[PDB]
């Protein structure tokens, strides 16, 4: 396809502001609609899924409008996504080689894990992506995702409306047939307000809850919770004078410690990018996808960069996620004038692993505008206590949040995303189909389970959470009994019959395997045998020998009892083909490299023979991807082929739950 530039020349051509072009690329056009059956508050990643979804499970039954304040996709924290995602967005036909262009190579989550009492000793964890012919997991910039959905939402039948808000004060929502009345302006400022008359509004308004806040307050759980400050930094070419053996920067890293851990992510941003220009890459590459252009043949990120005039360079995104009772000194003014970078910079020193870590990096200076050089959030974890009611329900972080750790932000979040807007056409044409009290009592009960779901997810991941944190306070729990139970419980079995029909039933099952059984009860001794040592101290070695030993018998049961076959061995670093720790073990499959002349990581194929970044072509022999232990060339071809394509609809079928098998 011969590359357009229609957005980039239509803004010059009528001097458009930067919400005016993107709403001009709109089915029903730039200015609202007078009715919809669904508007959406809030234009985040999980408005846009929903809608996405939505459209794509029953297309042209609903008429969908998504409002969004900012004037553009605005920066958001939450860049690490996982399998479940990306067969999300392969679902909706757009497969990795495409989504490189744009985002940054995942190849699983790294773990270390820093001794406090005896600096410079660190353990590990590590757990490895798939090959590049079976899926892959991307790191976001999350203004770059947003303006990816927003454009494939416009392209499936869905209108987005950047720079416009919701006014809470004075929309109506009621449960009343089509009872909604939502105001729209340009702000508090905006004198004429416009209404959307709609079936059914859905708050996205992300930890806002600007509308469901109005239906319960926010509810927080016992014991402590998590502060955050993080910036962005320079992405070194040559990681090897890192601190950590074998680091890889495709990873999702995590630097883990009594008092919380550090998050690190390598991810392209495309800061300093004009919003027409980047219209234009988005919608080449789409029609790229569509065409069905092969990787080597779609031009490199450094060369879409050239092609629209854009920016593109690597960043690191680094930050801290701690708990709340950390007792900080007084004074902190010899470590910056404000108080994210104060507290970063203080906790950087207290280990001379992170600060050896961090001094391979450069921070960058306000990478998404002024002000945006530190970030800090305190009191991460809540729920909503409502999340539906008559002519409303809530998804994605207006229902609730716990952590970044493991990403359930976008990656289990995405479950309530999708299950509302299957269940958003039943809902609809409930409504339009009985008289109001029947059709209100249906709708109420047809989302009692949705309901029920929201109630107990956000509890479970919570202590999904705790669970882990507790047992980053001892190198040996952290990967042996955390790490270990989080993957074997979570990792997502039978995600290759995933299609856009069971998807969310498929979803809302996971939970990252925080509500498997054998999970939480390891999970409950831990707590409560950790929770009691002050934080300041040193477990007794005595309390960590008790829990590896009930951790390691609790494991062997569940183990055996589990019908799915994985190379194991290959897929955890540490342990072998049951989940037994191995001490010496470093053996693992190798799915990537990382290209010498940009530093960027490349998953290995056959069919890519250059860097999809900056273009260089690499040695045929480098594609070869390394199985240890081995695989023949009839058991590769037939892993390969099962990640070809989802399989057809079939209502007859069973879906296959992601979670071990029960033990009987
Ligand atoms: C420090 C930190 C690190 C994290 N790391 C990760 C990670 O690595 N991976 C991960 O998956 N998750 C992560 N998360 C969680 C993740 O950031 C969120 O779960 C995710 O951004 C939720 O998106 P959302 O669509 O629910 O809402 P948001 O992305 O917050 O979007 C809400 C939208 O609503 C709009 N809005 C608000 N009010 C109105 C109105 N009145 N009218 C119109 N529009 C409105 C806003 O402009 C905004 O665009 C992290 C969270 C934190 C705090
Ligand atoms: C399930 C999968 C997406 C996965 N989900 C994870 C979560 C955390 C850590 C590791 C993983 C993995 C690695 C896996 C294991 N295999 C199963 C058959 C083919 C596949 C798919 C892939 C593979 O090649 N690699
Ligand atoms: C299991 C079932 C009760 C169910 N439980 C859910 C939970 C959350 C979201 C959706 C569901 C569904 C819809 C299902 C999926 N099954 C496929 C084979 C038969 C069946 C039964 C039914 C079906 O036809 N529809
Ligand atoms: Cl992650
Ligand atoms: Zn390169």
């Amino acid at each position: 396809p011969t590359p357009k530039y229609t957005f980039t020349e239509r803004a010059a051509a009528g001097n458009l502001s930067d919400a005016e072009i993107l709403n001009s690329n709109n089915p029903t056009g730039s200015e609202l609609p007078d009715e919809s059956d669904v508007v959406v508050g809030g234009a985040g990643i999980h408005g846009l899924i929903y809608a996405l979804h939505a459209s794509k499970y029953k297309p042209n039954n609903l008429k969908i409008s998504v409002i969004e304040k900012n004037t553009r996709p605005g920066y958001k924290i939450g860049e690490s996504t996982l399998p479940i995602f990306y067969t999300w967005c392969k679902l909706h036909g757009i497969s990795a080689a495409y989504l490189l262009r744009l985002f940054g190579l995942k190849d699983g989550l790294c773990f270390y894990f820093l001794d406090r009492e005896n600096q410079g000793q660190y353990t590990d964890f590590c757990s490895v992506g798939a090959p590049g012919l079976v899926l892959a997991s991307l790191q976001i910039e999350r203004p770059m995702s947003e303006l990816l959905f927003t454009i494939l939402a416009q392209r499936n039948g869905v209108n987005v409306y950047h720079g416009r808000e919701v006014d809470f004060k004075s929309t109506v929502v009621q449960g009343g047939g089509q009872g909604n009345k939502i105001a729209v302006s340009r702000g508090k400022y905006d004198s004429t307000p416009k209404t959307i008359d709609s079936a059914l509004f859905v708050d996205a308004t992300g930890r806002f809850r600007q509308f469901c806040s109005k239906k319960a307050p926010r509810h927080r759980f016992d014991g402590w919770n998590c502060n955050a400050f993080w910036g962005y930094f320079t992405a070194p070419k040559d990681e090897s004078k890192i601190p950590f053996d074998l680091y890889e920067g495709d990873f999702t890293n995590h630097l883990c410690f009594p008092e919380g851990w550090v998050w690190v992510i390598r991810l392209p941003s495309w800061e300093g990018s004009p919003i027409a220009n980047l219209m234009d890459m988005v919608t080449y590459i789409l029609e790229c996808a569509d065409a069905g252009v092969p990787g080597d043949e779609l031009p490199s990120s450094e060369e879409l960069a050239r092609m629209f005039g854009l920016k593109f360079q690597w960043v690191t995104s680094i930050g801290f996620a701690v708990r709340n009772d950390v007792k900080y000194p007084e004074d902190l003014s010899a470590y910056g004038t404000r108080e994210a970078e104060q507290k970063f910079n203080y906790f950087v020193q207290k280990y001379e692993l992170l600060q050896q870590f961090m001094s391979n990096f450069e921070l960058i200076e306000n990478l998404y505008g002024p002000g945006t050089t530190w970030f800090i959030r305190k009191t991460l974890a809540y729920q909503s206590p409502v999340v539906s009611g008559p002519g409303w329900l809530a998804i994605g972080d207006a229902c609730g949040f716990t952590n970044p750790l493991y990403s359930p932000g976008i990656n289990v979040g995405m479950s309530t995303s999708t299950w509302a807007a299957q269940l958003s056409h039943p809902i609809v044409e409930i409504g339009k189909s009985a008289p109001a009290d029947a059709a209100e009592s249906s709708i109420r009960k047809l989302l009692v389970p949705y309901d029920d779901y929201c109630k107990s997810l956000v509890p479970a991941l919570e202590q999904m959470n705790r669970f882990n944190y507790v047992c980053y306070r001892d190198t040996r729990l952290g990967p042996q009994v955390a790490c270990l139970w989080q993957f074997f419980a979570g990792i997502e079995r039978y995600l290759s019959d995933v299609n856009i029909e069971t998807f969310a039933h498929y979803a809302i099952k996971w939970v990252w395997g925080a509500m498997v059984p054998e999970y939480q009860q390891v999970a409950q001794k831990c707590i409560e045998h950790i929770e009691t040592v002050p934080l300041d101290e040193r477990l007794p070695d005595a309390m960590v020998d008790e829990l590896l030993a009930f951790s390691n018998r609790i494991k062997s049961a569940a183990v055996a009892a589990d019908d799915f076959s994985l190379r194991w061995d290959a897929i955890l670093r540490s342990f072998d083909r049951s989940l037994n720790f191995v001490e010496g073990k470093t053996s693992r499959d190798i799915y990537t490299r990382q290209c010498s002349g940009c530093g960027a990581w490349l998953q290995l194929r056959p069919d890519w023979k250059k860097c999809h970044s900056c273009g260089l072509l690499g040695t045929e022999p480098q594609t070869a991807v390394t199985f240890d232990p081995p695989l023949t060339a009839e058991e590769e071809a037939l892993l390969y082929a099962a990640w070809n394509t989802a399989p057809k609809y079939d209502p007859s079928k069973e879906l296959k739950l992601p979670t071990p098998t029960r033990p009987a």
